[PDB]
């Protein structure tokens, strides 16, 4: 086994996160392909087909049977290292892996920082809204 | 920042396990040479210089300043896979690692199994004697 934090590096673990995925058997964006492209399944009320790259954390919804997880991945996050890892998990050296887990950790941080930023911006709109109604 | 169970694979972790190791600067079995050979410092009371291979689990106490940890280790446990690993830690592929780790768990179990055996054997000898002391005198 691997510590939980590094399990999503395993393709077969990423697959297993796909429970109740609509596009199965004869589609292009099959669970295996979603997985091979680094995607993990994480549904919500609004978006039920929401998927996220375990590495860069980009989120994509609105999938269609003809979609190719890999091109979609490129198209929305071309600066994602996982998109370069040519070797398979076992073929990597602890040094390469550790370098990767660290890029990922920065990635995480970047996403968390980008969210906190969106929220701040949202709060700003509200405060601006309030001051305006009040300044009237 | 690997998980605890895997930290002993790091020479530095093992080196740091040496607290109050008698042999320093001028000796052969220094902490580094000890760590370099897989040893970790787990001292008891009866034995303050107890050292154990993090991989096969063989223990060794009573070290003199001129002992070569690797030599000793090659003698008291020649089967230890770790004595074969030539690559540095970061130079190992995950497959090579995962396999080294699997075999280490086998080595642990094997140790636990023999303790359990010896303790069970000791218990049996006492039960056997106690029953004899009775079914003899009456
Ligand atoms: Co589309
Ligand atoms: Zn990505
Ligand atoms: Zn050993």
């Amino acid at each position: 086994t691997l510590p939980p934090a590094w399990q999503p590096f395993l393709k077969d673990h990423r697959i297993s996160t796909f429970k109740n995925w609509p596009f199965l058997e004869g589609c292009a964006c099959t669970p295996e392909r979603m997985a091979e492209a680094g995607f993990i399944h994480c549904p919500t009320e609004n978006e039920p087909d929401l998927a996220q790259c375990f590495f860069c954390f980009k989120e994509l919804e609105g999938w269609e049977p003809d979609d190719d997880p890999i091109e979609e991945h490129k198209k929305h996050s071309s600066g994602c290292a996982f998109l370069s890892v040519k070797k398979q998990f076992e073929e990597l050296t602890l040094g390469e892996f550790l370098k990767l887990d660290r890029e990922r950790a920065k990635n995480k941080i970047a996403k968390e920082t980008n969210n906190k930023k969106k929220e701040f911006e949202e709060t700003a709109k509200k405060v601006r809204r309030a001051i305006e109604q009040l300044a009237a």
